[PDB]
């Protein structure tokens, strides 16, 4: 083994060096260059390092390495072969087989005068093979951020020009300044006049280095790249629905023409309730003290009951709690509580235009969106400025951003986070309004630092000469998907809308700290309203505007339905009594049902919006059935009055009807216990039944009888009309309705084919104010970013090998989530994940940095590490220690100093076996509908799944957490299948039940009532699902209300005509329902006259629009169809 060199020896030029002429054997390294070796040559780093360079030397090969690490650092198999062409020429024992010196110099010791030798120049005779596999690994590398190939910068040429050879003659050419002295490469893969080229292996870009350095990527290689996406599933059915319904209706065809042919060839206990409910009455019509006594006691215990009107309705608690939506969020609080909440405007240039900008030294045209205008900017900044410095006061204390805001670094930094481009520039005008350039070039503005910023948001030092950090003020990297709107793939500087973002504490334990950060936001959105810009479109978030516009918004309506009210609470009471007899009865019984539903809530506690919709609406059923009770009587006249005139009127059709009717309803409202957000509002007004009742029961009648014994002509009149109506409907069921009835089974087939072949969840739509729409609008426009997280806390971590699996599971997650997408994008995740245990390996890799103390104090720098072959080992494995200096970071350290730490670690002492809770979070956009977001969610429990399901343990212990501020708030739209099946469903039982209580006629009332469920369910679908409808947390209740009312209208028509003393075919059943039919047109066509001064009318807000638009619509077709029910199944019967 010999050398050809060994030292430093005179300088070439600027201050580079020749090395001194030796031809001797390689010599052992002093201990002082081991770290160097190591780390340059660690191929060389065995036995006694017996090499042909000094330490002098290997400090200037680390010295050089800047410009090849600026370019190809980012592919670390592609520098590593480059690294070993220049460690063999420097270092190797073996020199003087592949080097050949071809000029010299002296050189002259200017103290001892003692002559060296200068090698000036020197022949290197290097592999075919390794040049072309040093080319190879290196070829498709791309420049930190440019469309441009690494080797047009490091090849004197373009990399269309360069090839394996002349870029290493290129590199060795001392004409590139940057080489001391010229090599002249030789290349070969086969001896040259007994020189022996150097060969030695090399790695491609798709090896690893080393058992801590991955392959390159595939943006900077190509061997390890693809393959792309190809898991898109396709379904669509829904044929098959129409083909079964069409076919149905053919039958019914067929069965009609058949019908037609051959019409062409041719209770005990019941009665004894009643007799009793007589005797009280009889008793009862002998004091009126009694029922009013009971009524003043109604009075205050609904009253009573309702102390501290604390009736509650915020915040955002409906999802229910318990099962996993609620105890999920719980659970994510105790490792962190309440993440925060967001403020967020999007910005937009409308007068503004695009502009070009060539970005030294490339040349290359990349256009600039309008709201990357460096004016705009500058406006844009001023917005910002003036944001931070918003006030509110509240109490006699001043509220400032600083006080709410999300400091990632405090106290050494009060800083407040704001993701916005402007903090690619630190927030800071003059920053952006620098530029480097002279009378030829502008070498660096606010142009390529964004260009730059945008792939290293987290650099705390621009590579172009103006040498800016990006990282912005609060000590954090902003990405630029999460400031930056309506660009093309990921050329952010095509960007349309800049979207800025403050986190503030959302403070769900502190409620004194929290009303203070709601006055803070109170003005930042008056600050927002009210900001002057001709140049600047700015829209919203906040917190108030989904608050504050459905308190605000919900308001102008009531005056409507209000109104509708009265008009037709007057109508039911011109009606019967009519005079002042029957309107005090109602307002008492009106009162009554929601004063005692009111009571009976009170001693339980709850509230709710929709709960009064269906209280005042729901007190139908009590004046329906009780309007039609007293009417009945007013119609009666025989040889007796008010003794058994009452009784023998009352205990007739009132016993049997009223006491179906009030069981029908409270099963509806009773059974309401299940599982969901509505069981309050249900039961209290199932309860309120019951009571409404009871009430009217001695209270109306006596009341009515005790009074009721102009006016009377307009009462024989209204009767008369009724009577004369009755007969026209008989007259008409006469005749024949089996055609109309059959087309009448057709719409209702057609309904539960069309109603039960569409669905939908629902979406968030208030009225047109104006914040909320800002909002709304802005997030259906943006796109690509704007968040929610998918978060899991994990328990254990102790063994490093456990925790490779689990980083293995992490990787293979943020995989899938950049991956599964949809349209023109992804739609799962967004996506990508920070965890830490890249921190852990990039400390171990590098090293130190200073701690600088507030707000004085010398400067603290503290650390070590444990490289070489000790360096793998500890970043494999062990975590005490590194977990401990992790969690403590401020400073960053090797050509910077900035901040990269973190939190969601808390063990005790050093017990660093118990930590917790670990979190990993990837942001997705979505912002498209009820149904998508559900739909997202219903991915990533999949998702959560997976990776819980790969490797588990034990029984239980923390797993996947999807937390994104649209779950618990969505998470109620998931089982909504199981809920309208089972809530329905439990209705259908205790109806059928009911009915029975006093009848059971097997297929007879059974299926008449049974019927009736199915019969007027495939309506409010079909109204729903069909033409403008709906369906939601509230849709959901109103079906019930549906199903309800339903079982009204049924139940009196039914249980008077099932009996039906003296038997016939179809005659009785037509008599029955004429004493029946008189009612179902009062409250009925009443009720319906109410909706549309409620429905027919207007208002300033779609959200009623639909609510009460159904109603109308599913309460009307129930009562058709009661008529038309009733008769169709007498005909069957
Ligand atoms: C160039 O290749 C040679 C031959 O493989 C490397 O020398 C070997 O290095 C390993 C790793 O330390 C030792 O185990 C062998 O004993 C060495 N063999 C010989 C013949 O010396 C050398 O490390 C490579 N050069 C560089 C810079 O990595
Ligand atoms: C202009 C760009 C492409 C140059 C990129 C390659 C540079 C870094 C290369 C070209 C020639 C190389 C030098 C070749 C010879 C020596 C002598 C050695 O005893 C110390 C290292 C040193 C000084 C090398 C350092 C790296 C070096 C300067
Ligand atoms: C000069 C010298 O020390 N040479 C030794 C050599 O004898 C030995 O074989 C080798 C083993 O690694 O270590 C070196
Ligand atoms: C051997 C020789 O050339 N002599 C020189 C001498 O003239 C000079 O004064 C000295 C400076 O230190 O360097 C030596
Ligand atoms: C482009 C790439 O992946 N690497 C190339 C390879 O395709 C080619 O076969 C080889 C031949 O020299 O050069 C290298
Ligand atoms: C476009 C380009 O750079 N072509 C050069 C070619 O002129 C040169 O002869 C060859 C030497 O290997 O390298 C390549
Ligand atoms: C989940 C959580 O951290 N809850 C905290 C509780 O620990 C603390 O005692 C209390 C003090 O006001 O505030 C709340
Ligand atoms: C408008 C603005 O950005 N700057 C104001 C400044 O003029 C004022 O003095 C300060 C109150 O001390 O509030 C801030
Ligand atoms: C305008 C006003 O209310 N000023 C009062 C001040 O007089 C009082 O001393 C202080 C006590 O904290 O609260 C504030
Ligand atoms: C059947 C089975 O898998 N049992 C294992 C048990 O051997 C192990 O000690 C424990 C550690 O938590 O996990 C479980
Ligand atoms: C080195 O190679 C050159 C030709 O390039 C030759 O003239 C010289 O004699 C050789 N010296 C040695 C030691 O091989
Ligand atoms: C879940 O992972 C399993 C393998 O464990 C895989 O077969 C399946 O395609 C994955 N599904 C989703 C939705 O990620």
């Amino acid at each position: 083994q010999s050398c050809v060199w060994y030292g430093e020896c005179g300088i070439a030029y600027g201050d580079k060096r020749y090395n001194c002429e030796y031809s001797g054997p390689p010599k052992p390294l002093p201990k002082d260059g081991y770290d160097l070796v190591q780390e340059l040559c660690p191929g060389f780093f065995f036995g006694n390092v017996s090499l042909c360079c000094d330490v002098r030397q290997l400090q200037t090969l680390k010295d050089n390495l800047q410009l090849p690490l600026q370019f190809l650092s980012r592919c670390p198999s592609c520098f590593y072969n480059l690294l070993n062409l220049f460690c063999e020429l420097t270092c190797s024992p073996r020199q003087s087989q592949f080097l050949n010196v071809t000029a010299t110099e002296d050189y002259v010791d200017p103290v001892t005068n003692q002559t060296k030798t200068n090698v000036k120049e020197l022949q290197y005779y290097v592999g075919q093979s390794f040049a072309n596999a040093m080319y190879n690994a290196c070829r498709d590398v791309e420049a930190p951020s440019s469309n441009d190939k690494a080797l047009g910068l490091l090849c004197g040429k373009d990399a269309d020009a360069c090839n394996a050879t002349n870029w290493i003659e290129y590199m060795f050419n001392k004409d590139n300044g940057q080489a001391p002295f010229t090599i002249t490469p030789v290349f070969s893969d086969f001896p040259v006049h007994g020189m022996e080229p150097m060969n030695n292996a090399t790695k491609g870009c798709d090896e690893s280095v080393d058992e801590v350095t991955a392959p390159c990527s595939c943006q900077d290689c190509s061997i390890v790249c693809g393959p792309k996406p190809q898991p898109p599933p396709p379904p669509a059915p829904w044929t098959i629905l129409g083909l079964d319904a069409m076919y149905v209706i053919m039958w019914i065809t067929y069965m009609a023409f058949l019908l037609v042919f051959f019409g062409a060839f041719f209770a005990f206990e019941g009665c004894l309730r009643r007799l009793f409910t007589r005797w009280g009455s009889f008793c009862v019509r002998n004091p009126g003290c009694v029922i009013f006594f009971s009524l003043v006691f109604i009075t205050a215990c609904s009253s009573g009951l309702v102390f501290v009107r604390v009736t509650t309705n915020p915040v955002d608690l409906w999802s229910a709690p318990s099962s996993q939506a609620r105890l999920e969020k719980e659970y994510f609080d105790q490792h962190f509580g309440p993440f925060f909440r967001t403020e967020q405007l999007i910005i937009r240039a409308p007068l503004t235009d695009k502009h070009i900008y060539q970005p030294y030294p490339s040349g290359a045209d990349v256009p600039f969106g309008p709201p990357l205008d460096i004016q705009i900017l500058h406006q844009v900044l001023d917005l910002q400025i003036a944001i931070e410095n918003i006030t509110a006061s509240y109490d006699n204390e001043t509220v400032t951003l600083q006080d709410i805001c999300l400091a990632p670094l405090s106290p050494y930094n009060t800083n407040c986070t704001i993701l916005s481009v402007l903090n690619y520039f630190q927030n800071s005008h003059s920053v952006l309004d620098h530029k480097k350039g002279d009378d030829f070039f502008v070498y660096a503005d606010y142009h390529t630092h964004f260009l730059y910023c945008v792939r290293a948001p987290a650099s705390l030092n621009d590579t172009s000469l103006l040498h800016d950090p990006c990282l912005g003020t609060f000590g954090g990297p902003v990405f630029p998907w999460l400031v930056l709107g309506g660009y093309d793939d990921q050329n952010y500087n095509n960007a349309t809308a800049l979207v800025i973002t403050f986190p503030v504490n959302n403070y769900y334990n502190d409620t004194e700290k929290l009303q203070r950060a709601q006055a803070w936001e109170k003005e930042f959105i008056n600050f927002v309203k009210n900001y002057k810009n001709p140049n600047l479109t700015i829209s919203f978030t906040a917190e108030r505007s989904i608050e504050d516009e459905l308190n605000r918004e919900s308001d102008s309506d009531v005056f409507t339905v209000v109104i509708s009210y009265a008009i037709m609470f007057l109508y039911i009471s011109l009606a019967l009594g009519h005079m002042k007899s029957c309107r005090r009865l109602l307002v008492d019984s009106k009162v009554s049902l929601g004063i005692a539903g009111i009571l009976i809530v009170l001693s339980s506690v709850a509230c709710s919006l929709g709960v009064f919709s269906y209280i005042g609406l729901p007190l139908t059923l009590i004046v329906i059935e009780v309007i039609p009770f007293l009417v009945l009587a007013v119609g009666v006249d025989n040889i007796f009055i008010l003794v058994q005139a009452y009784q023998r009127d009352e205990r007739l059709q009132g016993e049997t009807l009223d006491q179906q009717l009030g069981r029908v309803l409270g099963e509806v409202a009773p059974s309401m216990f299940l599982s969901s957000f509505s069981e309050t509002v249900a039961f209290f007004l199932g309860a309120l039944s019951v009571m409404p009742a009871v009430h009217t029961f001695s209270l109306f009648a006596g009341l009515a009888v005790f009074i009721d014994f102009a006016e009377d002509g307009t009462s024989v009149q209204a009767s008369e009309s009724c009577l004369f109506r009755f007969f026209k409907n008989s007259y008409s069921p006469l005749l024949l309705k089996d055609w109309m009835r059959p087309i009448v089974i057709a719409i209702f087939v057609g309904v539960l084919s069309f109603s039960i072949a569409v669905l939908n969840k629902v979406d968030i739509g208030l009225d047109q104010s104006l914040s909320m729409p800002d909002d709304s609008y802005m997030v259906d426009y943006f796109k690509s970013i704007s968040q929610y997280l998918h978060a899991g806390p994990p328990v254990y971590f102790v063994l490093e090998e456990g925790h490779d699996y689990t980083s293995s599971k992490g990787q293979n997650m943020v995989c899938g989530g950049m991956g599964c997408n949809n349209d023109s994008l992804v739609q799962q995740i967004f996506n990508a994940a920070q965890l830490d245990n890249y921190t852990r390996i990039g400390f171990a890799p590098s090293s130190w940095i200073d701690d600088y103390f507030d707000w004085v104090k010398p400067q603290s720098s503290c650390c070590r590490v444990p490289e070489g072959k000790q360096r793998p080992q500890g970043g494999d494995f062990m975590r005490f220690l590194p977990m401990f200096l992790s969690d403590n970071p401020n400073p960053k350290c090797g050509k910077g100093g900035h901040a990269a730490y973190s939190s969601a670690v808390n063990i005790l002492l050093g017990h660093g076996t118990r930590v917790g809770a670990t979190y990993f979070m990837t942001y997705h956009t979505v912002l498209q509908t009820s149904a998508d977001f559900i739909d997202a969610l219903k991915k990533a429990r999949l998702i959560a799944s997976n990776v819980t399901e790969t490797m588990g343990i034990n029984g239980s212990a923390y797993r996947v957490f999807p937390y994104s501020v649209f779950y618990v708030f969505y998470e109620q739209y998931l089982t909504i299948i199981d809920d309208t099946i089972f809530n329905l469903g439990v209705s259908l039982g205790a109806i059928f039940l009911v009915t029975m209580v006093l009848l059971g006629c097997e297929l007879w009332s059974a299926v008449i009532m049974c019927a009736t469920i199915a019969m007027v369910l495939v309506n409010m679908f079909g109204v729903m699902w069909l033409w403008g409808i709906s369906l939601n947390a509230v849709s959901l209740v109103n079906l019930v209300m549906s199903c309800g009312i339903s079982v009204e209208f049924c139940s009196h028509i039914t249980r008077a005509f099932t009996v039906s003393m003296k038997g016939s075919r179809v005659e009785r059943a037509e008599e029955a329902l004429a004493h029946m039919g008189s009612s179902v047109f009062s409250g009925i066509t009443l009720t319906k006259f109410g909706g549309i001064v409620v429905l027919a009318f207007a208002k300033s807000q779609i959200f009623q629009i639909f609510y009460f638009r159904m109603y109308l619509a599913m309460v009307l077709l129930g009562a058709t169809h009661g008529l038309i029910f009733l008769p169709v199944l007498l005909s069957y019967i």
